[PDB]
């Protein structure tokens, strides 16, 4: 049995894991070939100063940024089976930088000893399902010695993100505009905007994030408008919030009451699409970003095709542990551990999901959804089962204290569900750290 | 019937089609044609976007021209030998025109012929195959407008995909420490975006001095050119340094070769593009660097592993408008079986001796005199319009003085087009001052 894992993000590092795991325990694993085309793991996470295309030709993969810390509460990423007591030794506090939870993220791969099954600088060019031999080609770019090459798979699981191909709306004017404008995607470096007035349109992913990098880093004015539903967040006094956006001229942007401002750059924070060039319509997943994609069974089954499958494509409430029982449901699939319905089924049951998902209106009901969603995928398998609950519970805090005051929610502190330690106070509030560094972090004063 | 792919709607696919059509228009029968174009509009690099990195689709934007450029050769070096500059704009015109009026002319030969029918805007190719069982090609493509994945079956194609827009883009130590904008040439939209900045240039591909000339152009404090190369040759402005290479950069800082140090704003890469065609398997794939001779083209255009797959515009460019029809009409009257083809033994050995001559070229003379004479091969076997290419050359010779004379004005010059005679009258404005890139003001 020859499997296929096209992406060593967290989504492809948990299903190596996932069969290491099965492995470990003492059952015969399939032969695992991980097409990855960076340097090196990590996905999102591996951070690049490169914009647009590769060293490569390659779309640049990674979004992330200069200064970025957690998103939500460390406790509530924490690996179910790798604790941050584990890995550091000593308690830290609970938004850390990227480098910091990098470093945990790795810590946990490395000891897994799962890396021997990757090819990086390897890009995946096509994937092709074989009727006769009912068998799957994938077709490769290895950069370093520069060919082509395919070979031939029973199984192939896509683990290749969907926060990397931006979704980069027009708005009429932009080719006149003195300024600079860039996608989210594209942003690297809060000093970039220092003493200067930027437009963020949008309320995807890092638009709320984006905004307090430039204004904790020095930038002149914020303006952010966006069309959902706005959040009663308290601004700073220099970040402006106006109607949607209409038209720009050549410094200026306008917006829907009629008024104008001065805008030296223009963020597009409008979100991502599903782009997986790679593949045609057979296999090929085609969604707008949310908690519930069709066509895919336990949200993890390519439902034309039982052979296919895909981690990670749903909306990131959760992050890490849900990739975590995607993967050991897919291996359980695959290693023949539990047999998948028909495809009426299958459809029928995807179609409950959706309408539960139709029916979420507030925070609080979308993690319980997502949450009961893994919870079901664990029960499953033996994924160690962590407190879904009281994690649902702390990412409320979370947004609670992002309502209080959404320049300081990163200097609050959580109790961790998995050793209940509680986690203590930085010894610099976020607005002054302005050093990124893990040597800066764990250290004091 | 016979059908034919062509893959981009750029000059050469353009070109293509141009040629299919001037062909039926002289009587003949006609292949049946399908041009796939990933963008909206026709007119590739020429067709200017805001856009950087990737497009509206998540497919790599194509273009790396930006705002404010004018023609870099005299448009006489351009004009089309069946579509003349006075025929589309009516009236003599300066010889530097900017983007937009040059775009407006290479369109203007393809609207006239009515081949937009043939072309699928908005549709990005994803594969090609042969298949050796049916010795006829499978083209997979992906429709933007639809949302959905196609393939269909053609007897010949004809790549036109450029190898301008796929950047090459190496790291220098400290990148990701840089606290300051680092782009590539191809990124590069907006010389405004660096008014009072201190910008470095690292490289000597294709556009390095001229984005160092927008810069200055529209208000740079400093700029600084740095490369491994032999000197450029010209004497730049007060505010424009020369370095030798980069070695590494800090937070604010450049570090070079020769133990400087300078604070820079932002590092402009200016190091050149690659072939890359990741719609094609090795047996298709042409690899190589940028240059007047690639191998494993016979005439530069026919794929010598396989002659139903053809290339148009794959050479370093001196010539470019009458290059990639000479090319384009060569194809054409292999496409219609007009000019058989010899051996693949043999087509190997033509190729070579082009090689062997290309190895030997020791100035820029030499060079463009060079693809003046493959130009002048591929036309003597067909029936474009030949046209004065030793005169072509001289008008070569003339501009590259001008530019040694004095790099800022070497626009403010004009020429004699050797289709029509037409004698450009000076532009009512010098380049340094005419801030205004329009087409209405050009032609005002
Ligand atoms: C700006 C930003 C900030 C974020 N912050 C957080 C956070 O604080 N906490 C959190 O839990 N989550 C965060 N996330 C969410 C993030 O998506 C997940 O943490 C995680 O990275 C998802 O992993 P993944 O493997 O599914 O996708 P990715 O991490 O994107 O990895 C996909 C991998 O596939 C590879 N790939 C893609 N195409 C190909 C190809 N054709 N051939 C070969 N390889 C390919 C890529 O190189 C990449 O390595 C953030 C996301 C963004 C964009
Ligand atoms: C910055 C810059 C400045 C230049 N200035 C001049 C100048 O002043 N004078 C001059 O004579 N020449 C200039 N050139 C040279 C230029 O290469 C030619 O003028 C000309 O544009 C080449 O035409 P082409 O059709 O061969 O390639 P392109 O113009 O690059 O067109 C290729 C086409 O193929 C399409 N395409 C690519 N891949 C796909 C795909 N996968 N699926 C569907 N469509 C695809 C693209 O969208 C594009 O339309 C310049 C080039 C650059 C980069």
């Amino acid at each position: 049995t020859r499997i296929a894992i096209l992406g060593a993000g967290p989504s492809g590092m948990a299903q190596l894991r996932a069969f290491q795991s099965a492995q470990e325990k003492g059952a015969e694993i399939p032969e695992l070939v991980c097409f990855e085309k960076q340097a090196d793991w990590g996905g999102q996470w591996n951070y690049t100063w490169r914009t647009g295309l590769d060293e490569n030709g390659e779309p640049v993969h990674s979004s992330m940024y200069r200064y970025l810390w957690s998103n939500g509460p460390k406790e509530c990423l924490e690996f179910a089976d790798y604790t941050f007591d584990e890995h550091f030794g000593k308690p830290i506090a609970s938004y850390p930088p990227r480098e910091v939870l990098w470093d945990y993220i790795k810590g946990r791969v490395e000891k897994a000893g799962v890396r021997k099954y990757i090819r990086f600088n390897t890009a995946v060019r096509h994937v092709e399902f074989n009727e006769d031999s009912q068998t799957f080609t994938v077709t490769v770019q290895d950069h370093t010695t520069d060919t082509i090459y395919s070979e031939e798979f029973d199984y192939v699981v896509c683990c290749t993100g969907h926060f990397s191909t931006p979704y980069v709306p027009e708005f009429e004017g932009f080719e006149k505009f003195g300024g600079r404008i860039l996608h989210a995607h594209d942003f690297r470096d809060a000093l970039e905007f220092k003493d200067k007035t930027v437009l963020l349109v949008g309320s995807s992913y890092s638009a709320e994030d984006i905004g307090s990098q430039c204004y904790k880093y020095g930038a002149k004015k914020l303006i952010s408008c966006y069309r959902t539903a706005p959040m009663g967040y308290k601004w700073p006094e220099n970040w402006d919030e106006r109607p949607n956006l209409v038209r720009v001229d050549t410094e200026n942007a306008y917006f829907a009451d009629g008024s104008s401002e001065k805008v030296d750059a223009i963020i597009l924070c409008t979100g991502y699409i599903h782009h997986f060039p790679f593949l045609n319509d057979d296999l090929r997943l085609v969604t707008n970003n949310r908690l519930w994609p069709l066509n895919l069974y336990k949200g993890v089954v390519w439902e034309d095709n039982p052979k296919f499958f895909y981690i990670g494509m749903q909306d990131q409430w959760y992050s890490f542990n849900m990739f975590d029982a995607q993967a050991w449901y897919a291996r359980d699939v695959i290693m023949g551990r539990l047999p998948l319905p028909s495809k009426e089924e299958m459809k029928a049951d995807s179609m409950a999901w959706r309408e539960k998902e139709l029916t979420l209106v507030t925070a609080e009901e979308m993690y319980t959804y997502q949450g009961d969603y893994i919870q079901n995928l664990i029960d499953m398998t033996d994924y160690p089962s962590f407190d879904i609950p009281a994690t649902n519970k702390t990412f409320l805090e979370w947004k609670h204290h992002k309502k209080e005051n959404i320049m300081t929610f990163r200097d609050h502190s959580y109790r961790s569900l998995m050793t209940g330690t509680m986690a203590p106070k930085h010894h610099t509030p976020w607005i002054d750290a302005l050093d990124d560094s893990l040597e800066a972090y764990l250290s004091d004063k």
